[PDB]
């Protein structure tokens, strides 16, 4: 016997009725076939739903396919509960459990909030319409609750349509004054043309703006208005043209009479009557797996008119809801399995975007797994993170402290690193900090062609870029390509800071000059021998005056050392003598004290080496530069004659003068006691002068110029981006930027500022330490002489 | 008696040809009548052109209307001034001087060109259609390179109907290659509307674009769908709908039936079956005027064909042509005169704009005045200015150095008076500088309510604004209102900068202080007594030593000048006076020459004063402040303690220490040398502090916290928009960079270290003058001494 199943379709969906034949003629088989009875309704209209649906229920119908709205879920629901009547709808899903109720329309709130994660949307606006339930707006409040997003939900569906449909334009306005970019659309076809009509009309279409069509049919609306616009459009699909049921479907459906099939005829389909051909696979299905199982469901041609009292249920309804239940199916719209609720399970919804040459696939979402990408055009060339060799020193790539978890691009900080991050921003590559194997930033080796890890990596690619403080040169331009400088400096020179001078034993002498004290001496015995000869020679009895050549002598003595003798000159010449001596004496005293006192105020005496200059001049100060950097190999091909002198110097030196690292070179500074002198760059030789201990400082006016670049391997296509973004940061002054950051505002070098002044400390033994030994020493010297006397009258 | 004319229609052209029966049925009479032959041809083939052309000459056709194309205007200009037979057409005008062709359309080069150097463009795309002739592209151009524009010509025509594709887009991106929002379109209305279809589908109708649609069919197309983009459509308009004889016509078209007239049934016509219209109307002119003088207009018999040897022509045409010329009436498309070549003059454009609710008429363009705008609607709206009143102050309002011709605003400058002007703009007009005519901030008079300047001018109206340094306080906040004020200030005290100070008479004893010169005088007397005492009671025998008192204190006096003693102690308590009195005076003499050398190594300035209880405290210096200020207001309404001492003496001081301009108080510190103190909001005293000379300083803190805002009248509409304005200012910061380049960055006076200290120079008689002094006077006590013991022997 046939089935008599029930149709119950709303106005004008001539497209679902041609899809219901058309699946009617394909799933037909010989031993039977379904033969429905359809009305057409007002769906919206429950009184004319319930006439129907009795109207079925007294016909014999043992299941009933069709759709229903919002105005008309709940009766049918409960008819079909009441009556243990199934209904097989691809229309929305009930909110509740509702039982007996097969629902052909997967859930879309998952997949529209996987979606709106996976662009990490915040605040956005929900336009919605409520013919289907607001099943979705809970969902996206109670989410944006959790979620903390900002949702702007408007209702749209109470437009006057009986009249007009034009109030969009005054809306769009307050978006706009809450600068609302980022929209969802969730309204079936004709409210999203109608809302990209008056989007497109305003100018809201245009780059800038995201709207998401929340509904399974992205396809099946008129994208091709807004897809040249340049803003994005994005949504979901069932039906993926894309595979073999559906386009042995589409290439007989394009080809059925457009008069006899209304609505066909077509290459794409509406996901309802798509959702339709599948239902009536899965209830034929149902029906043909019930009478393989032997289970008979034949009942009498008449009906308890739904309003029996009490109400009159056949038995074998859940026999035939459970067949409905377990039947899974390949169809259209996926892989078809319903819950025991009717909800189906295991279908997969596509997320597609709209670019400028078509609509296409982006993903899928899935009930075991959200948003998973379709990994179409796979990756293998540029998903990579390069390889950034770079080399360990303060001032460009430094060793982070809690390095125990921190990872490959967060162990590191400085101005290369940071440089790095902004030239892959503008390439738009991923990247990875790696240290240099070699430890050094390489050379060739003289004479044997043999070359460090460094030339080997970048020919086998093992080393992508070397983003490193890595010099502009000749020889290494040659061999790998170099960017625009991104830094000019030059080659430095950098030694111990000198410490306060020690004061000397014969520091006494220290205010006057050696010359002066010569000088002082001879004018002693030129005026105490003068003073005799004016005193002695003839003057007319001998001895009237004391002045014999030693008293000469001691009064000249006193005189300098401001002590008055015992005898005075009483003639015009002697007296003339003793006067000038006298005015000397004065002068020079005056003077002694008042040098003495001009040093002891105001700090800062003598400086080792000033230009260089005195450096290749001076052999006591061995000076040397890092090994197989680029200031080594400057110095071999300098011809100017200071460069060259120097470069003969160091390459003869006995000691060692080179260093591996910088951080060696600067400790050989600090412990050779201010003897040793390292040649390095002027940025790290200020870095470091800036940094604690200030024991060293820069000297020399930087020796030459030099630029650093980002390395790249000969032939690399990174070339000339690396080049562009180069250039790029140095006209927008970033740069400036970075390096006002890492060396202007970290001046933590106090001394250098000298806003300090300190207070005169009292003088120590060691300043006059002198004087006390020419003391003693004189003392002994009296007592040797009065003995000798005693002793003689006695008898990069 | 019946004339026969001709018709040249175009396939097509329906509405051209319901408008020509219109005008036939209008300007018919009965004297007369119009008897038209009409041929429907295509005008791009020259061919049919000219065989049509002979088919109506060979009927003696008087006169022929028609239109032709850039691939038929020459064969039409050619055959017309050979065979002297007139042309009437609304095409477009010939590129040359033509006879016997009587053109209708406007010239709309010079209406293009007005409307683009209006909008002061110099760099717009300019797309064209080929098929209404190059003139108006090579004008552009011309004027281009006369006044150095940038123009981006582009063929939209090129794409002909074979070539019909969507491809304007590729032709859009191009425009993006160089930034061109600018664009015009010199098209048809087809090609027009075509262009603004692909506007609109790629997003190139939103705001920031710009297109002139260069046709006098403006408000013919539809312009509707781009109206509501944002980007601004202007254009020309030849038939104004708003006048008289327009509506009147148009209220009759609009009622007739379309079914017989085609292109009827509109509320608008294109303009060229207006240009049809007034064409029949200047035609059947011609004609009655020649009737009315009398001209034997009768036709020589069979006119023949074309192609005669000689081609001969009939002598009435001259005639005809004449009477055609010299026509001059008023229709749908504005006054209609021609000059001797054809071209209308005297003709009127419309400018037009695409509002949002629709397009409205901006200006109108005439051969005499050009571009000249209408104003309607926008000469609405006490003052038609905003008089902004200035007080001229140094650091706010300066005056010109080219005052003596230097005109408006120009003659002084202002920053935040021209953003309070901003919403003058917005009103619609200019702001006007002008100085406050008392030349005062204002105050209230005290027990007499008599009204100061300001006082008046701010509640009188004649200044609606006013922008100066007038500050905020209570006392004129129940008059008129403030904005939020725009930067801090305070009332602060200025006086002279002292010079260094000049040595005095007594200045030796300077460097050991009083006290100590005291106790030197004192110890003196007591080291003298007790060792004459010690060495003078009975030693056992007296007389053994000469230090009697006078002998003490001779030696004494000695041992402190550090001069030589003719006489010791020689005993052990006198010894003991002697050590301790030399240890007194090497430390003494020490001290002095070392305070000394170092006073004259650093200079110290030390201001009399430093705070506000200084100026209350000190009665000499006599300080005040501005009159009728704010500072006086302050100084009354404080009840602060020492701000109430300072008024309590301002108020009851000498003869009046109060002044009227800030100039005269600056003058009366530098006038004063020191005793006079200038009380005055702090920002003017970094000024002055900064500006040349520099013998002015600021001491102190500020004596409170005041702030300078915008002054309005009580609730006048300005002050919500100019307090909104300021608000913005201030988070924008910008009012920190003018804070820094008025008073910041012009320094010019700024203050040195610590160091850098001038040289020392010679000591001069001045700072030794007194001990000269003490020396004379010495000598001369010494001479009286000794003559009075001669004597005395002798006998805001
Ligand atoms: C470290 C120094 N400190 N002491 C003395 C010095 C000399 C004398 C006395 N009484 C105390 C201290 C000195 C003086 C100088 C000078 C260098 C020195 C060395 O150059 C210009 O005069
Ligand atoms: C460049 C000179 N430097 N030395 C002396 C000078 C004077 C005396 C002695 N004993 C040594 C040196 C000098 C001193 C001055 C002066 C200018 C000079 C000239 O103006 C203020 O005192
Ligand atoms: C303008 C000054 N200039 N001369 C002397 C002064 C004293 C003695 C000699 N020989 C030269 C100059 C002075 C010294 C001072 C002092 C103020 C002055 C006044 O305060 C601390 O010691
Ligand atoms: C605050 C003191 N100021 N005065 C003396 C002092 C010493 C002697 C005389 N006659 C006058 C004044 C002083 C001198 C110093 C010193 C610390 C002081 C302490 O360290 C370097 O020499």
């Amino acid at each position: 016997n046939s089935i008599q199943i029930g149709g119950l379709f709303p106005r004008g969906a001539d497209q679902e009725y041609s899809a219901f034949r058309v699946g009617m003629v394909q799933f037909s088989t010989s031993e039977f076939r379904l033969t429905p009875h359809i009305d057409n309704l007002e769906v919206a209209n429950s009184f004319a739903v319930t006439n129907a649906f009795c109207s079925q229920f007294s016909r014999g119908v043992y299941a009933i396919f069709g759709f229903y709205d919002k105005k008309s879920v709940n009766t049918i629901t409960s008819f079909c509960g009441t009556l243990h009547v199934s209904f097989i709808t691809p229309s929305f899903p009930t909110d509740g459990t509702h039982p007996f109720v097969i629902q052909m329309r997967p859930d879309l709130k998952g997949a529209l909030l996987s979606l709106i994660e996976y662009y990490q949307w915040d605040k956005f606006a929900y336009l919605y319409d409520s013919d289907r339930g607001l099943s979705t707006l809970q969902a996206v409040l109670d989410s944006a609750a959790e979620k903390k997003w900002q949702v702007t939900a408007i209702n749209v569906g109470n437009i006057n349509n009986d009249k007009k449909d034009e109030t969009y334009r005054s809306l769009f306005q307050d978006l706009e004054l809450k600068k609302e970019r980022r929209v969802i659309l969730d309204c079936e076809r004709d409210k999203v043309n109608d809302i990209v009509d008056q989007v497109i009309t305003i100018g809201k279409h245009v780059k800038g703006y995201h709207y998401i069509i929340a509904n399974l049919g992205f396809t099946d609306g008129d994208l091709l208005k807004i897809q040249f616009g340049g803003a994005e459009v994005s949504g979901f699909q069932i039906v993926d043209y894309d595979d073999s049921l559906v386009s042995k479907f589409i290439e007989r459906w394009s080809t059925l009479e457009e008069k006899e099939y209304p609505g066909a005829h077509t290459a794409t389909i509406k996901y309802t009557s798509a959702l339709t051909y599948d239902a009536v696979q899965v209830m034929t299905e149902a029906f043909r797996n019930l009478r393989k199982q032997r289970i008979e469901i034949s009942r009498r041609g008449n009906a308890g008119d739904c309003l029996a009292n009490p109400a009159v249920p056949w038995g074998q309804g859940v026999e035939i809801e459970r067949a409905l239940k377990q039947v899974q199916v390949e169809g259209l719209s996926g892989n078809i399995k319903f819950d025991q609720n009717g909800k189906r399970i295991n279908y997969t919804i596509n997320i597609m975007e709209l670019k400028t040459n078509g609509p296409r696939k982006i993903g899928y979402w899935s009930e075991v797994d959200k948003m998973v990408l379709t990994e179409d055009d796979t990756s293998g060339l540029e998903q990579k993170t390069v390889v950034v060799t770079t080399i360990l020193e303060s001032p460009y790539v430094m060793m982070k402290k809690n390095h125990e978890m921190l990872e490959g691009n967060e162990r590191y900080e400085g101005y290369c690193v940071d440089l790095a991050a902004e030239i892959a921003k503008h390439c738009g590559f991923k990247y990875k900090l790696t240290i240099v194997g070699d430890g050094k930033y390489g050379a060739r080796d003289a004479d044997t062609k043999i070359w460090n890890g460094m030339v080997g990596e970048l020919v086998y690619g093992k080393a992508d870029i070397a983003i490193a403080p890595l010099t502009i040169t000749l020889v290494r331009e040659e061999v790998i390509d170099f960017s625009k400088p991104f830094m000019s400096l030059g080659i430095s020179i950098m030694i111990k800071k000198p410490q306060k001078s020690k004061p000397g034993v014969f520091s006494f002498l220290d205010p006057l000059a050696y010359e002066i004290w010569m000088c002082i001496v001879f004018a002693y015995i030129g005026v105490s021998v003068v003073l005799f000869l004016v005193s002695r020679f003839s003057p007319y009895s001998e001895s009237t005056n004391e002045f014999g050549i030693f008293n000469s002598l001691w009064f000249s003595l006193g005189a300098f050392m401001q002590q008055g003798c015992d005898i005075s000159p009483r003639s015009l010449s002697g007296r003339i003598v003793g006067g000038v001596w006298w005015f000397f004496t004065l002068i020079i005293i005056s003077s002694y004290t008042a040098n003495l006192a001009a040093f002891l105020t105001v700090e800062r005496m003598v400086s080792p080496i000033e230009s260089a200059e005195d450096l290749s001049k001076q052999t006591e100060i061995a000076y040397g530069t890092l090994d197989s950097g680029s200031t080594k190999e400057f110095f071999r091909r300098s011809k100017i004659a200071v460069f060259d002198k120097m470069w003969t110097y160091m390459r003869s030196a006995e000691p060692s003068v080179f260093v591996r690292t910088t951080a060696e070179g600067v400790a050989r500074v600090r412990k050779s006691k201010g003897k040793y002198a390292y040649l390095l760059e002027s940025t790290m030789n200020e870095y470091i002068e800036q940094r604690k201990p200030c024991d060293t400082m820069k000297v020399g006016g930087n020796l030459d110029s030099k630029g650093y670049g980002i390395a790249t391997p000969k032939g690399s296509s990174l070339g000339t981006p690396v080049n562009l973004a180069v250039l790029k940061l140095s006209e927008q002054g970033v740069l400036d930027k970075l390096k006002n950051k890492w060396w202007y505002d970290k001046g933590e070098c106090g001394a250098k500022d000298s806003g300090s002044k300190e207070k005169t400390s009292a003088l120590s033994l060691s300043n006059v330490a002198g004087v006390f030994y020419i003391l003693v020493g004189g003392l002994g010297l009296a007592m040797l002489v009065a003995l000798i006397e005693f002793c003689y009258k006695s008898r990069e």
